[PDB]
């Protein structure tokens, strides 16, 4: 089995919102959105909610840009991560207990202080293109393994 998580990434014309995660697991990286999917939610809905819980923000529209299933060495579950894509937001970021939002230009993304499996997928996320991952770590640092694929369908 796999546990359902989410992932939101707030993509403009010129900038990507990104959230700098102060506790918890992968705190210290710059980061989505998102998190565990709760019982009695759709995975949009636990977006939706992350998103507001974490930044303050609503959405008109939430887009299916991806699907990144993570095997963590000696743990059971695999994480099954819905990647989601918004242009448009209601709001202004601001900060939550989790997350210290911050918008980066296209070209300064610091890929050096996130998830490492990133600087492989979000590329895709930047061309709109869709995809299905699968990343194996070993900790929080090291990829063993991995596959990336464009997808018709996510
Ligand atoms: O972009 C990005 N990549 C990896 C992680 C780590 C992770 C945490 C929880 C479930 C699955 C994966 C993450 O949070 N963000």
């Amino acid at each position: 089995a796999s546990r359902l998580y989410t992932l939101v990434l707030v993509l403009q014309p010129q900038r990507v919102l990104l959230g700098m995660k102060k506790r918890g697991f992968g705190a210290g990286r710059w980061n989505g959105f998102g998190g565990k999917v709760q019982e009695g939610e759709t995975i949009e809905d636990g977006a939706r909610r992350e998103l507001q819980e974490e930044s303050g923000l609503t959405v008109d529209a939430l887009h299916k840009v991806g699907q990144i299933v993570f095997e963590f060495v000696g743990e059971p579950e695999l994480m099954d991560v819905h990647v989601f894509c918004t242009d448009s937001i209601q709001g202004t970021p601001v900060e939550s207990d989790e997350m210290r939002p911050c918008w980066f230009q296209l070209d300064q993304i610091p890929f050096k202080d996130m998830w490492p499996d990133d600087s492989y997928w979000f590329p895709l996320l930047l061309q709109k293109k869709k995809f299905h991952g699968y990343f194996k770590f070993q900790g929080q640092d090291t990829i063993l393994d991995y596959t990336l694929r464009e997808v018709d369908t996510v």
